[PDB]
C-alpha cells in the first residue's frame, strides 16, 4: 500500500481508486498488465528496463485489440510521477490496462476506451527452493496467446502454483501440452548443464520474459554459451543447475525438483556468476551497456 | 442497469457497488460467474433452471478452490430478493464470485474469503445468423478447465467472437486443438443431419451448457434421436440444420457457415420444433416435467 | 475401356475424350469424383445407391466451392445413358468434376465453370486378403477435408497402398495422426469382436463410405449390434473378424494383419452373413427396403 | 499462352498438347511440378536457379516413386529449348511430370512410365499486401509429404488462399496442426525482429522453397543473422517486418496481418535491402557467386 | 510365499525356481503376465474368470509374437494344480511368460521358446482412498501397446504410483497424452454422475480390465446405465462417486481427488450396490449367469 | 559366454549367476542397464568412454529412484576386474542394476536394495544396410522417460526392430508421435546433406547416445558443421548420406530407406571421414583429446 495511484491521468488517493463491480475485466479477464521494479542504485531510484515493459504492455493490448490512448512515453512519465509522488526509492510498479464499465456483452461496443491504472508500492535467493512438476499443462499454442501478459492467463498460474504449495513445495514447473518443459507458474526456467545455459523457446508456451532476456544478454557478456531449445522433463533431473527468473522473483535458484536434488543441492556456480552480474548493475560494478537503468528523477 | 445489487449479503444501491482497483480478479482473471434468466410466464416471474446454475457456480469455484461462504439455497434466495427488490419480471441475472482486495501475489493468502455479487437487469431467432469458423482454437484439455465458467476463460471467447464480427459475420465457431468442432464463441453448437440431433461432447473443450442440457432432454421428449459425439469441421457444410444454444442466445439458428448456406438458408424444421417446445415452457403449453421453472415469489 | 464417354452433355467417342495438358486439375489435384457400380440383377441392370453417390459428388464440390451446372437428376440420367449407350449390364461408373483449362493461378478466376465427365466400363472375396499397417498416416482433421472425395486426396491412398504391395501384402491399413485406426488405403474398415460390429467414426479421418453406410443398415436389419467408435491398433490383432468395404472392393474379408492371423484365418461367420444379405439384394432374396436399386431402363 | 510445348521429347503446338480424360493424374492428383522463372538480364535471358528446380522435380518424383526417364541435364536442355523456340526473354516455366493414361487403379501397373510436359509463357511491391491467418491448417508431418511439390498438395493452398481472398485480404497464412506458423498459401514466410531474420523450418510443414534458400544465402552475404526456428502466431503481430517468398511472388512484403499493422505499414528496411540484393543479380550489381544464373543461349 | 511353483510343466520347490541373470526379460522387459484370484466360496475354492485371464495372457504374447507352446486349457489345468498342490483356498495367482536365456540381441533368435511360470500365494473398503492426478502421462496410442499386459509397461505404473505415495495419497490417476483420464496406476477408473456409470474406453490408453468388464456386465444386470466414453480431468471433481477396479484392488472407492472431496467423502450408493453384487457371487446371492466361477476341484 | 560374472561384489562362475523367478525386474521391467565396449588398442585393452557410461547408469537409476550402493569408481573397478578375470581384450560389457526378489507389489518396499551384475563377453560397416521406417512410434515425451536406459523401454525397440527384420530389412527407423524422425530401433540416427551433419534432438524421443555425443565432438574437430534439429521423414530420401550410431553398432552406414537408395547406395564420404577418425582412436592416429580411453590395466 501507498498513497496516490495514477488513474487515467489523475493522481487519485489510494482509498478513492475504485471501479464499478460491473467492469468488464472483473467478469471476463479482459485486462493486460505489467510487473516493473524500481531499484535504489548508485545513481538513485532507477526503473529496470522501463521502456521494454511499457512496450510489452502495448504489445499485449495490441494482440487483444484493446484501445490504448496513452503513448509509451506518456506511460513512462506517469510511472516516474507515481514513484516520486509516493516518495518511493525501492518499489514494485503495476501498470494495468483494463476494459471497464461498458456493456455486459463479451465483445465491447465499438468506440470504447480502456481504463489505465499505475500503482506502485514498497518492495530465498541463496539456498534455493524446492520445486515440483505440476499435473496441469500450460496453454496450447493457438488458443490463448502466451506471449501476451493478460489477466485471464493467470488462472493457469494459479492452478500450477497452488498445487505446488499444497504439496509442500515453493513453486511448480509446468509442461506444455506436448510434455516438454514450459516454465514455472509465473517465471521463466533456466538449466545449466556442462557450463552451458539452456532455456525453452517461446513456442514451448513460455512468456517472453524481460528478466529472461536480460539474463541471456548478461550470460553472453560473461562468455557463457546460451542455447534456446525445447527441453524434456528428465533434463531437470540431469541438469547441474536450475533457476527461475522474473521481475518479482529476480534470479531464484532451484535446489531440487520432485524431491530429486539438483547437483549438490545449493546455488550453483553459474547461477552465482549471473546473480552477481545482475545485481552488480545497481552497484555500478556491472556496466549498463544497454541502457537498462531509467532514472526516476530526470 | 437497475437499482440495488446484492453485495456480500447487503442490498447496495447500484451506484455504490464498487471494488478497489487492486482487486485480485481485475489483474488475474480470478473470478467465476453465471448467466441466468428470469422469464415472465403463465405463473409469473420465473427463474429458468435456477438451482442448476447456482450448482455450477459452486462447481466452478470448487475447481479453482475459491472459498464460497454462501450455500446454494442462500444464493438462490438472494437471487429472488434482487429480482423482487428491483421490480423485475423479465431479466438477466449475473452472480459473480471473485477474489477481491487481497495481496498482489498470484496465490491468495490462506484464510482469505471471496466477494460475491448478484446483479440483475431487464432483458434474430427466426431468419438465422451467418457464422464463420475462427482461426483461433479453444483451450486444450488439461490446461485451463473448460468445464468451469471462469472469467479468465473469456479471453478466448473475445478472440473468437471479435474475429467473426470484424469479417462481417454474427458469430464465430471455434475448433479445438485437434481440429474438431468445439462450440461458438460463447454458446454450444448443435447439428441436425437426417432428423438426428448432434452435439460435441465436453471433451471437445465445450462447456457443459445448461441450455444445451435442456435441449437434449426436450429433444428426447419429442422423440428425436440425440448423438453426443465428436464432429468434423466439414460436417457444418453437410448438415441439414445448425443452431447455437446459450442462456443469453437461447436457441439461435445458423443459416450459413463460411459463406456456405445450411440447407435452404432459413430456420429448419427440427430447430423449429425444439424452439416451440422450449418457449412453450413459459406459456404452459410444454409441461414442466423436470421442475425447471423456479418462481420468484415463493 | 468402352465406346463413348459423357463429356459436358455430349456422348463423345472414348478415344476423342481429351483435355489440354494445362488443365488445372492436372497440376493442382482440383477434381472431385465418385465410384458407382451397376449390377446385373433379377430386375436387370441396376445402379446401386445411385442418388446417394451423385449427392456426395455435389457435396464434395460444395466443400471446395467448385461450380456445378448439372443437377443431381441430370447427372443421374446422364449416367444411365452412358450405361445404355455402351450396352453395359455390369460396370463401374466414374463421374468426375474437374477444373479444366483455366489460368495457371491456384485460385480459379471468378465466373469459371467446371468440366464434367462420366465414364463407365465393364466390371479374393471367399478366402480373405493379407493386410499390413502402413507407416504413413491419413490426413489430420482440419487440413485437407477427408469427407470430400477429391483427387488430391489420393496421394495418400497411393502411399499407403503401394507400401503394402511392395512388402507382399494385398492392402495397407492407415492410422490417423493420433495413432488410431482410420481405414484401408481406399476402403473403410470393420471389426467383429464378440458378435459386435465395430467401425471408426468419420473423425478418425475415415471417408463417409456409402458401402460402409449400407453395411451398417443391413447389420441392424440382421439384428447385429453396431458400434461406431475410435479403435486402437491392437484391436486388429484381438478381433474375431476384420473386413474392408468400398464400391470397387464391395465386402473384402481380411484374414491377417501384419502377419498375425485373424481368428482362424478365413472369412468369418458375421462377415458371411453380411455378404449374403448384401449380394441378396441383386437376387431378390434381400428386400430392398431403402430404394437402393435404381433401374437403368426407365 | 504461347506456341509449342515440350511434350515427351517433342515440341508440339500449344493447341495439340492434349491428354486423355482418363489420365491418372486427373483423378488422383498423381503429378509433380515446378515453378521456374526466366529473367531478362544484363547477360540476356537467364533461368534463375535452373538446376535447383530440376533437381527438386526429381526429388518430388522420387518420394512418390514416379518413374522419370529424363535426366536433370536433358530436362534443362528441353527447358532452354522451350524458351528459345517460343522467343521468350521473360517468362514462367512449368515442368510437369504426371501419371497418364494407365489403368484406373490407384496403384499404377508395374512397368509404367510418366508423361512429361514443359510449358513456358510470358511474365506486393513497395506498399506490401494485407494478409490473414487462415482457419485451415497445413498437412501434418507423416501424412502427405510437404517437401514434395506435388499436384494433390494444392487442395490445401486452394483452401487457404481462397478464404483469404473471400475476406478481402491478398493472401492467407496457414498454421500447422500444432498451431505454429507454417507458411503462406503457396509461398514461404519470413519475419524480421531486431535486425534478425526468422523463418519456419521444414518441419513446420513448410516446403523447402528455392527462393527461400536464395534469400537465406543473400542475407548471410549482407551480414544479416538468420534464425531458422518454429514461430508462434503472435510473432506476426510483434515482428518489425514480414514478407513472403516464392518463384512467382519473388519477395512480397506484408504490411498487416489480421488487420494489425506490421511496424509502420510499409516495406521495411531489411526487406528492402534483401530485395535490392536479389534484383541486383539481374543487373550485375550483385555478383552471382553461386552460379544461380543459367544462360538460355548455350 | 508357498511351496512349489509350476515351471515349464514341472512343480519345482519355491526355492529352486531360479533363472539365469542373462535372461532376456531381465534386460529388456520382454515378458507378459497375468493377475488372477482364487476365492473361497460357497462352492469351495474358485478361480474368478479363469479362462478370461488365460486368454488375455495368450493375447498379450500374440501382440509381441512371443511363442507359447501351452494351450489355454493346459495353462488352466496347471493353475488349478498349483493351487491344490500348495493347499491354497484363497490366493493370488501369477502366470508369467518370458523370454529367457537366449542371446543378448534385442530380437530373439528364430526358433526360440519362452519360459512359463505359474506362482500362487495366499491372499479401500467402505471409507475409500485419497487419490491425486499424476504429473506423468500413460503411453501414447501407437507406441507400446496398452492392451497387452507386459512387464515393460509397468515402468509407467511405477512412476504414477510412486509419485502419489510420495505425496501422501494412496493411488495416482494418470491422464493420457491428450489430457483425458486414462486410469489409475494399475487399475481401471469408474465415475458415477446422475445415477450413470462412466468409464474411459481402451483408446484412452486404458488396459481392457477383466474386473472392469465384470463390473460393466453386473451394472447392466442391475439396470444401471453404462457409458464408455472419454472423460475430462474436471469430471473427477464433478462426479458423485468414483472408484477403481482391478484383480488385486477389486472395487476400491475413491473419496477424494487432489484434496477435493467426492460427494460426501464416503463410499457411494451405486458403488455399494455394485460391490454387493460382485461379492455376492462368492456367497451364492448373485447368480453366476456367465460362468465366471471355475472350481479348483475338477 | 565367458567364465565369471561380477554379481553384487563377487566374481561368480557364469553358470551359477542365477536369480529367483519372482524377481521384480522379470515382471515389471524394473531394471537399468548399459552397453560398454572394450577395444584392443595401441595401448592394450581399453574401455571406451567408461566413466560416461557408468555415469549414465547412475542417472538412469536416479530417474526411477532405484537405490544404488556402489559409486561410479567402484563400478568402474569392478568392470576392469571382469575383463581381466575373463582374459578379454575385445569385448562387450553389460552392467545391469535391477530390482530383485522383493514383494510382488509394483512399488518396492521402503529400504530395499537393488541387485547389480556386470557381465562381459567377446566381441555391414563398409557397404551399408537397408532400413525401413517402422509403423510403430517411439514413446511420447512425458510417459516413459526416453533419456533413461531402462529395461522396460525395450518393448519398443523389439517392435520396431522385429518388424524391419520380418520385411527383409536390417533395421527399422522409428518416428516419434508427431511424425518426426526419432532414431533406429536401438541406435541414434544421423543425416548428411550439403556437407552438413544432422541429428534429432533428445526431445524427438531419442536417447542421449554416448556414441552419438562422440561423433558430434569428432565432427567438430574435423571442421564439419553439426545441426541438432527435428527432422522430417522425407529428409531420409533427400539426404546425401545416412548412418546409425551405438555402442554395439558403432557407425553403421545406411544405403537405402524404404527401398529408396541413399545417394549412390554406398558408404558416403563424410561417413567415411568420421569412421576413420573414430577407429583412429584405437590406433593412435586420432589423438584422444578428451580422455575417452580408460586403460583396463592400471
Ligand atoms: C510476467 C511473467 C513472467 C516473467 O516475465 P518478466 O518480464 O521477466 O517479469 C514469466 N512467466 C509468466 C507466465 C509471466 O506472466
Ligand atoms: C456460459 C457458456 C455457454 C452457455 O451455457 P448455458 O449454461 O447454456 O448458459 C456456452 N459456452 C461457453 C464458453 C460458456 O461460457
Ligand atoms: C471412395 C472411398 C472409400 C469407399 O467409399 P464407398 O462410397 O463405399 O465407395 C473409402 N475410403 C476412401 C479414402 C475413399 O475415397
Ligand atoms: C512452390 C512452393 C513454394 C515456393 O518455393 P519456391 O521454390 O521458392 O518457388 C512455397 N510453398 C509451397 C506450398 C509451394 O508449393
Ligand atoms: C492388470 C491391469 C489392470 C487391471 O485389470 P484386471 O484384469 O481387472 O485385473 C488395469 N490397469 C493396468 C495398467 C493393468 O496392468
Ligand atoms: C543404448 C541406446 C542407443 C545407443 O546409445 P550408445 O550410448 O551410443 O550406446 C540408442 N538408442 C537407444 C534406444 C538405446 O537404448
Amino acid at each position: 500500500k501507498a498513497d496516490y495511484i495514477w488513474f487515467n491521468g489523475e493522481m487519485v488517493r489510494w482509498e478513492d481508486a475504485k471501479v464499478h463491480v460491473m467492469s468488464h475485466a472483473l467478469h471476463y479477464g479482459t485486462s493486460v498488465f505489467e510487473g516493473i521494479r524500481c531499484y535504489d542504485s548508485h545513481k538513485g531510484p532507477v526503473v529496470f528496463r522501463h521502456r521494454e515493459h511499457m512496450q510489452r504492455l502495448h504489445d499485449s493490448a495490441k494482440i487483444y485489440r484493446f484501445p490504448v490512448s496513452q503513448s509509451i512515453d506518456e506511460l513512462m512519465e506517469a510511472c516516474r510521477d507515481v514513484i516520486r509522488k509516493n516518495n518511493l526509492t525501492s518499489a514494485y510498479i503495476r501498470p494495468l490496462i483494463f476494459v471497464g464499465d461498458v456493456g455486459m456483452g463479451v465483445n465491447p461496443p465499438a468506440g470504447y476506451s480502456t481504463d489505465v491504472i499505475i500503482a506502485a508500492f514498497p518492495w530465498a535467493l541463496e539456498q534455493g527452493i524446492d520445486a515440483m512438476v505440476s499435473s496441469w499443462n500450460r496453454a496450447a499454442p493457438n488458443t490463448i496467446p502466451t506471449a501476451a501478459k493478460a489477466g485471464g492467463n493467470y488462472l493457469s498460474s494459479l492452478l500450477v502454483g497452488s498445487e505446488a504449495r499444497r504439496h509442500g513445495y515453493q513453486e511448480g514447473i509446468a509442461l506444455d501440452v506436448n510434455g516438454y518443459i514450459s516454465e514455472g507458474a509465473g517465471e521463466n526456467l533456466f538449466e545449466v548443464k556442462d557450463g552451458v545455459l539452456f532455456t525453452p523457446p517461446f513456442t514451448s508456451s513460455a512468456l517472453p520474459g524481460i528478466t529472461r532476456d536480460a539474463i541471456i544478454k548478461l550470460a553472453k557478456e560473461l562468455g557463457i554459451e546460451v542455447r534456446e531449445q525445447v527441453l524434456s522433463r528428465e533434463s531437470l533431473y540431469l541438469a547441474d543447475e536450475v533457476f527461475m527468473s522474473g521481475t518479482a522473483a529476480e534470479i531464484t535458484p532451484v535446489r531440487s525438483v520432485d524431491g530429486i536434488q539438483v547437483g549438490e543441492g545449493r546455488c550453483g556456480p553459474v547461477t552465482k556468476r549471473i546473480q552477481q552480474a545482475f545485481f552488480g548493475l545497481f552497484t555500478g560494478e556491472t556496466e549498463d551497456k544497454w541502457g537498462w537503468l531509467d532514472q526516476v528523477n530526470q
